[PDB]
């Protein structure tokens, strides 16, 4: 039922920021084990067919105790890997547009303090997981969550994620996840970052 | 005034197994930081500088709330590596030997058995963490910790350990942990694991 969604890009086309095989791997292999265990955990359970990727994260208590956790973290796969995927491009970085230029120097002032914090976030999650902007309300603020735990457990809305899972940067970068997170920031895609962030409102 | 232990092999001795470039960077920098790290945590604090690692780990309840988070990650850091490097070998592998192998069989029926048990754990640990093999009273027993979290926490003593952070295997198996697991049989120095035995009593 879930499905492994297509890259808007080639593999190689976030070079040199992103490795080609390192994109491969992560897309081809990682995200699809993800997709196939969430459909595995599912496959029996028909009273949950018809709920969306959200609702099985907004709602995890009240599943099956012999599927919460592979649901837990099949669907938190599948859902930060789908969004992390959309917020890079080959002609992205640069500074924010749109509407959300706004209200992210409204609470960071700048877009260098955004980066600023988001990166230390990112970088200061121990062991695996992602950095987090979100929105909390009309609020804009930048958290961390271990494993492929996300925000919406929490009700707030992600509009931009990087993965600092050790697959995501090791065969480029080994133990160097902030010359990754530096390097990440070229690829951003701001356009898409902008849609989120009406969506959400 | 940790340090940074001397590997009883070179960095190319695990090979075909274990690359020697990941056992370089994985000993000369991960561990390092580790140390380094923790070092740094309890530089202010000379109440502790006579505490053993040990001692450290089994009573982080008690130590000062600005500094447990960081004894906690590096000093678990250093401990779960240091005991890594000591229970592998370019000697190691096969089945096992001396006083051990008989309490393998009492407690596992066979020892095929106990590495399916132990390999499961280790593959099941989602994110970062290690697979262990532990003395638990009297009885053996396998179990996986999260990130650099040791079995000392519930008084249970470490027998044998498998890295299986994606740093442990990356560079030479990307996504294929349990083709890693298989692989890092090949090396275990069954000698040092019937030491910590007989020590464990
Ligand atoms: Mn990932
Ligand atoms: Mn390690």
């Amino acid at each position: 039922s879930f499905q492994l969604p297509k890259l808007s890009y080639d593999y190689d086309e976030l070079e040199p920021y992103i490795d080609s095989n390192t994109l491969s791997i992560h897309h081809g292999k990682h995200h699809a084990t993800y997709v196939n265990n969430l459909n595995a955990a599912l496959e029996n359970y028909s009273e949950l067919h018809n709920k969306s990727l959200e609702e099985l994260l907004c709602n995890l208590e009240t599943l099956p105790k012999e599927i919460v956790t592979a649901v837990r973290n099949n669907g938190g796969g599948h859902y930060c890997h789908s969004l992390f995927w959309e917020v890079m491009s080959p002609r992205g970085g640069g500074e924010p547009n749109g509407d959300v230029a706004k209200v992210i120097d409204y609470y960071f002032n700048t877009f260098d303090n955004l980066k600023d914090q988001l990166s230390k976030a990112a970088i200061s999650r121990f062991g695996s997981g992602y950095g987090w902007l979100v929105l909390d309300g009309e609020e804009l603020s930048v958290m961390s969550t271990p494993n492929q735990d996300t925000p919406l457990q929490e009700g707030k809305i992600p509009l931009l994620v990087i993965d600092v899972w050790e697959h995501a940067y090791y065969l480029k970068y080994q133990n160097r996840r902030p010359e990754f997170v530096t390097n990440w920031w070229h690829t951003v895609n701001w356009d898409r970052v902008n849609e989120k962030y009406l969506q959400a409102i």
